[PDB]
């Protein structure tokens, strides 16, 4: 394998002797050169572990590195300052000051210019992180909400132009807000030029996807493949009009890119650099679990998949240090955490905590939640969880069967209950969600519906508002970067047109993808409305989280409350949080609190709480007690 010095000499060969001398003395090159030496070894090692002695590895690497230099050279000065800042502050992601929000530009603000006008609200809310859903060109009609990309360079015309996106990102930076977008690197739409040219037999795009002559291999692969959208098609393949079959983990119009082809890595690395120079701070690595296939395996979380992401990481460490990755692996907890690392994905969605928040509301028992916060919360240094309550996607019950078994709980039976409860098919349920992808051959099913709809706000359940504040309080204080599903802060309900919409009716996730509700937002400052109660409640926790250093970092120590309905944990050995998941008053005995100070200030209610006597929490009450 070649080394950093050798490759750098060849990168400079594109310059005339006179030009070369000038480049080598420039600041840009000095920085690039330094980063090459520091991070190239990792890049080479990761790529070698995946491609081995492939003849195209060296040629691809030099092409990519030449691109990396040009990209860094062109990179805007303001972005390079951010590169330096984060390069010397890897834990910026762990700061309690961070609070993120996510929205669809079209649903929330119409278009990019309209989004730009919403920035003042984002600052009002206190956001320092804004994640925007798929913005680029995609097939008209069904595109899996923009996740079927037909062009990584051209913005969806309905949203604006690439120029408007640049302006938006710069406006967010001016407002002290980081820009976060998806890096849909596991697949493209079947209308993408690469897909068309590959299928057409263009030699320049040979093996860019996984195409087969018949069902021989697809049937073999399907013996071990998990079905993501069983409603759309069985297994992981779709048939082309000409009779061939293509690997399609998700919708039939989404073709899995073939990373076993080094030129695919190079191609996508190029797209990553493009986004990088737009000033994107964080890239949501869509479907990281599926980027490597191997017959006989689930084709999820394979070693090469992890290696490739680490290879991508190195490319950013070299040509755009400010760009961090956000893993979005919704898989077994043991696999989820493997994507999180300083040299892989610095942050990642925490589906375990999210799924258990909802589980606890249904069961009223914090057992599983406590277990998770105790054994699966702390992460390696320089990494953090992205804690959330809801997202653009359905809710999956991704807790570990092995973990549940320890608690005497049958995963299969328990999920059946949860699914029934949240789709209002369980006596007394307050949830008003709808099913998603019920799989008759496995019994699996997921849930769609907004946070407000799932807690009973649709029917005006008197506990609805408190439930919302309770869930968000935990995502906001356990340690990690909290990501609010914009619209939740005012109690937005399900969209009630999706089921009638020809392009959405077969995807219930659209139920929880409502448009900006002018009426609810207009009530955010009115304490007598649910919108106001929710907004002020959440805004206060946001204010406290960001100004109080006791919430800093991502580490926590659980506290045994001795009450199966109350969750408890301590941050920095100075903040004791209690959360009552019961609709009835619940007590934490004075005996249980003997090690605590006689009195402590509750940052939530603002009152002084006595801990030398039984502490009774009202239904769904949350307390953030300063014990130090
Ligand atoms: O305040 C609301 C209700 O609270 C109480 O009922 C709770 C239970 O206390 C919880 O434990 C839970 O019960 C679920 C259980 O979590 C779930 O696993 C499932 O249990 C199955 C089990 O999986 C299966 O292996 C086998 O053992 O059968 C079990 C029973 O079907 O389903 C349980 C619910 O049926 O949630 C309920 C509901 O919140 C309290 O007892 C109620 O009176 C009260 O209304
Ligand atoms: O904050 C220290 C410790 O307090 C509690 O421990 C209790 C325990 O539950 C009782 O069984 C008894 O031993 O008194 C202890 C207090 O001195 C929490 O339960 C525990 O998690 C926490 O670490």
């Amino acid at each position: 394998s070649p080394n950093s010095q050798y490759l750098k000499t060849r990168i400079l060969d594109i310059y005339t002797p006179e030009q070369r001398a000038g480049i080598e003395k420039s600041e840009d090159w000095r920085q690039f050169s330094r980063r090459m030496d520091t991070h190239f070894p990792k890049l080479m090692n990761e790529l070698d572990s995946v491609y081995g002695n492939n003849e195209a590895l060296l040629p691809m690497l030099e092409m990519l590195l030449a691109q990396a230099w040009q990209s860094y050279s062109q990179r805007n000065s303001s972005l390079k300052d951010i590169d330096i800042a984060r390069e010397n502050n890897p834990d910026w992601i762990l700061s309690n000051k961070q609070v993120g929000g996510v929205c669809y530009v079209d649903l929330f603000a119409g278009d990019l210019k309209g989004l730009k006008d919403k920035i003042p609200y984002f600052q009002e809310l206190g956001l320092t992180y804004l994640y925007l859903m798929p913005l680029f060109k995609c097939p008209e009609g069904k595109s899996d909400g923009g996740y079927a990309v037909s062009s990584y360079r051209d913005v969806n015309p309905a949203l604006g132009t690439i120029g408007d996106l640049r302006e938006v990102i710069a406006a967010l930076h001016e407002a002290g807000i980081s820009a976060v977008v998806d890096f849909i690197f596991n697949h493209t739409s079947n209308e993408h030029e690469w897909a068309q040219r590959c299928a057409a037999g263009d030699p320049l795009f040979d093996n860019f996807y996984y195409i087969f002559p018949d069902r021989r291999m697809p049937d073999q692969y399907d013996r071990t493949l998990r079905e993501i959208f069983p409603d759309q098609h069985p297994g992981g393949f779709s048939q082309l009009e000409d009779g061939r079959w293509v690997w399609t983990t998700f919708n039939s119009f989404q073709w899995d890119l073939n990373y076993s082809n080094p030129w695919v890595f190079r191609a996508m690395a190029g797209e990553m650099l493009f986004l990088a120079n737009l000033g994107v701070d964080i890239l949501r690595m869509d479907a990281v679990a599926f980027i490597w296939k191997q017959m006989g395996t689930s084709c999820e979380n394979l070693p090469q998949a992890h290696a490739l992401i680490r290879a991508f990481n190195a490319v950013m460490r070299i040509a755009a240090p400010a760009v961090f990755f956000k893993s979005q692996a919704i898989v077994h907890p043991d696999q989820v955490v493997q994507y999180i690392g300083q040299d892989e994905c610095q942050i990642g969605y925490n589906p375990l905590q999210m799924a258990l928040l909802w589980n606890t509301l249904a069961t009223r028992e914090v057992n599983l939640l406590h277990q998770a916060l105790t054994y699966r919360h702390n992460l390696p240094e320089h990494t953090a969880w992205v804690n959330y309550v809801r997202s653009h996607d359905d809710i999956g019950w991704t807790f570990a069967d092995e973990d549940a078994a320890y608690l005497g709980i049958s995963g299969y039976d328990h999920r059946q209950f949860l699914n029934r409860f949240f789709v209002n098919r369980f006596d007394g349920s307050f949830a008003r969600g709808v099913p998603f992808q019920y799989n008759p051959s496995t019994g699996d099913c997921r849930v769609s519906g907004t946070a407000a709809a799932l807690v009973g706000l649709a029917q005006d359940d008197p506990h609805a508002v408190d439930r919302i504040k309770l869930l968000y309080s935990i995502a906001l204080s356990t340690g990690g970067l909290p990501l609010i599903y914009l619209g939740d802060e005012v109690g937005t309900l399900n969209d009630d047109d999706w089921s009638q919409d020809s392009n959405k009716s077969d995807d219930s996730r659209w139920a929880h993808r409502p448009r900006y509700n002018e009426a609810l937002y207009a009530q955010r400052n009115d304490p007598s409305t649910a919108a106001g109660q929710i907004y002020q409640g959440l805004r206060h926790m946001i204010a406290v989280r960001q100004s109080n250093p006791r919430f800093d970092g991502g580490r926590l120590v659980t506290f045994n409350t001795n009450n199966k309905h109350i969750i408890g944990y301590i941050r920095n050995n100075a903040l004791l949080a209690f959360g009552n998941f019961s609709e009835y008053p619940q007590t934490v005995t004075a005996h249980t609190l003997q090690a605590m100070p006689f009195k402590a200030h509750d940052l939530i209610g603002g009152k002084t709480v006595s801990l030398n006597q039984d502490l009774t929490l009202q239904p769904y009450q949350v307390m953030w007690l300063e014990i130090a």
